[PDB]
């Protein structure tokens, strides 16, 4: 029992991050097959970060210009190419500790693990949740863009972030390994200011079984609601509406504690409604929302 | 910026972790060298658990019989010793993935990464306390014993906990890496109840120079306090004593921000008496204690 912000285990993602350094910038590189994926502003001065043109930028950039470093061993750059705001260094040596992988481009609510890194070194794992005003609320220092986010299908890892930039108000923004941006977000220093962070319903309910499967259970109430009523609460709170599937997708937690989806969105309307009044759910004093339907599950049964 | 409960990465532990069996009861191994620890429990059935003889369960045991699988490999094992709570399962090949390493007995309020794993396959990461009443509060199901909790220093791995149990109340005890546990617990399946789970005061400063480095600071105050006057409070609210060892632990983060610690002290105190008003501190609405100075410091500079 117990329930813990829990991240996948890093040691496959550990072994793909590399260091890539262009001219004075210093970032993390991800080592899959021959390939290093970086963010694209590792050819940016500070001063280039205010108005870059990439294409422009990338003319005076050559493959012995991008020094990738995996340990203290060089790779030798034999190739470069820019796909959106990722660069694709070709290093002449498939990373021998490449694990099985995908790229996958996330929806907003699901979570998934970062190693952050500096100078291509892990110094942490952390969970987190693309927000869904499409950023993350991470913990990133200079030199940890091109950290990346995961998650594990036993053996295989679905890339599914890269870290790219802080906007002002200390949110990050970042893509996928195609690197397409998440939300609306550019890599350019500017006035991006993130919309609306709405709370992540399903996940909130999600939380609220895990709860109960681990016994804490004094926010179980006596009533029920419809999709509709609870989405006007939703609404009121700036919680995401909850859609037939969620429900469907909640299914599962609904079915192993008993407890009905429309039942468990009334609590949550109550507890919206009348606060945690000083009492704590496993372990916070509020609503939480960085865990999947998908999260609870795997660890509420323990899948490796 | 941003101030995330971070694991270390868990590669070199994942490399350590094997699947130990006696009988009908399987757990988690740790390999290092040629020895694999794993918590004596392994012994004993569901039965045994109720009032376990170690040395005599043992006495029915034979090399033989601790099946000791690492991945899909099954290790030999060519000698078995009991020390403390745990077994030493000494085995025919050394670790390859052997990562340089430490025992260590850690103090209440350290903070040290959890590698949940189930036959001998990790499943998360997750960071936790010793708690002041030397239980953790962690995610472990059946069949996760065995699994460790560990500190990183560069390229050592400091070994501190390994997971035997939960008690009644679903608060985990565990043992070091010498078999001793953490506080007056024992392998065995009575009433052990835990003593006051009192809030780790040094731990929470820390999170508070944490919170005004990356920027979050309404809590800040007009107020200083003295030791003894914040004790009064601590006290009051189950904080842990603050010593002049704490501040001392404290003074970099004092002066990073330039805030006195007794400064910090006063603002805790408005925050205990005065609750955060339906506010939140990096994103917590209650004052987090599993972050130790050190793991503010870490995390504020990006040590790899
Ligand atoms: N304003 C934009 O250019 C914009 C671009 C992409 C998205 N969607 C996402 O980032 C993820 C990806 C899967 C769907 O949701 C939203 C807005
Ligand atoms: N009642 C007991 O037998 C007991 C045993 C050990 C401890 N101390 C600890 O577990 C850690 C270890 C470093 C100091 O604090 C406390 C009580």
């Amino acid at each position: 029992s117990g329930f813990r912000k829990m991240a996948f285990p890093s040691g496959k993602v550990e072994g793909c991050m590399v260091q890539v350094t262009c001219g004075t910038t210093t970032l993390n590189g991800l080592w899959l097959d021959d390939v290093v994926y970086c963010p694209r502003h590792v050819i940016c001065t500070s001063e280039d970060m205010l108005n870059p043109n990439y294409e422009d930028l990338l003319i005076r950039k050559s493959n012995h210009n991008f020094l990738v470093q995996a340990g203290n061993v060089q790779l030798r750059v034999i190739g470069h190419s820019m796909q959106n705001c990722v660069l694709k260094l070709k290093v002449d040596t498939a990373n021998p500790k490449t694990p099985k992988y995908k790229f996958v481009r996330i929806q907003p609510g699901q979570t998934f693990s970062v190693l952050a890194c500096y100078n291509g070194s892990p110094s942490g794992v952390y969970q987190c949740a693309m927000r869904p005003n499409f950023t993350i609320k991470g913990s990133f220092l200079n030199g940890s863009c091109g950290s990346v986010g995961f998650n594990i299908d036993y053996d295989c890892v679905s890339f599914c972030y890269m870290h790219h930039m802080e906007l002002p108000t200390g949110v990050h923004a970042g893509t996928d390994l195609e690197g397409n941006f998440y939300g609306p977000f550019v890599d350019r220093q500017t006035a991006q200011a993130a919309g609306t962070d709405t709370t992540i319903t399903v996940n909130v309910l999600a939380w609220l079984y895990a709860a109960v499967i681990n016994g804490d259970r004094w926010f179980l109430n006596r009533f029920t609601t419809t999709l509709n009523d609870f989405n006007l609460v939703a609404m009121k709170y700036n919680y995401e509406p909850l859609t037939q599937d969620h429900v469907d997708i909640l299914g599962p937690l609904s079915a192993q504690t008993g407890i009905a989806v429309l039942d468990m969105c009334a609590s949550l309307k109550e507890l919206l409604q009348n606060g945690m009044n000083g009492r704590t759910i496993l372990g916070s004093a509020l609503l939480e929302d960085e865990f999947t339907p998908f999260d609870v599950v795997r660890q509420c049964s323990g899948v490796t």
